């Protein structure tokens, strides 16, 4: 069974700590958390969710304050029973970090026709409330499966 749930995405900043939070609210039997593929690269372990982030999911009675940003890696992907990725092609950049993932990495958005989820991050409010939405309802698609 998928107990414990790793929401990834890159910056580990806007997608994924909203899909986390998202889903722990849908699934409050499993315990999920988040990182990114380049949060280090990008300077960003241990800063908080993108402030319009944090907005419009608290818009939505979401909580994804306390958040810090961290580095995906092969140990953290060990502690996680299944892995949803923002982006198809974050499967490969994440089995190049952690091949042996490679069985228990899904797409975020599987269920709303297996599309991707675009990053907000420097865009308008606008962008942050399109991938809420689709955030939303791929996460209550997953949350009846799991």
């Amino acid at each position: 069974g998928f107990n414990k749930i790793l929401v990834v995405a890159v910056g580990n900043i806007c997608r994924s700590p909203t899909g986390e939070r998202v889903l722990q609210k849908l699934l409050p039997n499993k315990t999920v958390a988040s990182a990114g593929i380049a949060a280090e690269k990008s300077r960003l372990i241990g800063k908080p969710a993108d402030a319009m982030a944090i907005e419009v999911a608290k818009e939505n009675c979401v909580d994804v304050e306390n958040h810090q940003s961290q580095q995906l890696t092969s140990a953290l992907c060990s502690q996680y029973d299944l892995i949803l990725v923002m982006e198809k092609g974050h499967m490969e950049a994440l089995t190049q970090i952690a091949p042996e993932a490679r069985g228990k990495t899904m797409l975020f958005g599987q269920w709303i026709g297996q599309k991707d989820i675009p990053d907000p991050y420097r865009q308008s409010k606008e962008a942050f409330v399109h991938a809420y939405q689709l955030i939303d309802e791929a996460a209550q698609a997953w949350a009846k499966k799991l």
